[PDB]
């Protein structure tokens, strides 16, 4: 019975950038196809004066080659009708890294605690996402209380993304 068109998903009302911002770490990520950040995910956000938001991301990636790599990533985020969603341009210091844009839609987010992100990369003929990925962030480290652990699985279930999720490890590679 669950709708799992892309155009049915729930977004963040009223999303507010600079409440965003800062520093946020990824605790679990649903993996898309291809290549892609591993772990020791750290995004910090921030907003400039004309209210244009961009982001910085530093990763562990592994290359086709097997090669380890801290990849140091730049986004800039185009607004849209709906301010919970942005395309987001993106692309990487070093020149080898993948450049790209995606769509980058904030599904929910309480800014203080928690924030689940996601982006449909392909989507079927029936509107239902061929090829995704999706992030949950944490404002602490640590990461969450069991409240809002319960909080986090429902928008999962919400997004038909439902146990694909991983958790993501920091263990200072990438410091
Ligand atoms: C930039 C940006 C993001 C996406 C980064 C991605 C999609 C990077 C892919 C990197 C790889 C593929 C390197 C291999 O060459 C996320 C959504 C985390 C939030 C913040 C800023």
């Amino acid at each position: 019975e669950r709708d799992c068109r892309v155009s049915s998903f729930r977004v963040k009302e009223n999303f507010d950038k600079a409440r965003f911002s800062g520093t946020w770490y990824a605790m679990a990520k649903k993996d898309p196809e291809g290549l892609f950040l591993q772990d020791n995910i750290v995004a910090e956000f921030s907003v400039d004066e004309n209210g244009h938001m961009s982001a910085t991301a530093k990763g562990r990636v592994r290359l086709l080659n097997n090669w380890d790599v801290c990849a140091d990533m730049v986004g800039t985020f185009t607004d849209t009708e709906d301010p919970a969603k942005f395309k987001m341009k993106y692309w990487g210091v070093a020149s080898f890294l993948q450049k790209g844009n995606d769509d980058h839609w904030i599904i929910d987010t309480d800014y203080d605690t928690y924030a689940v992100q996601y982006s449909c990369r392909l989507q079927n003929l029936d509107g239902t996402c061929a090829d995704s990925y999706s992030f949950v962030f944490a404002r602490d480290p640590h990461g969450f209380s069991p409240e809002v652990q319960k909080i986090v699985r429902q928008r999962q279930e919400e997004l038909c993304l439902a146990r694909q999720y991983r958790i993501i490890t920091h263990n200072g590679y990438c410091d």
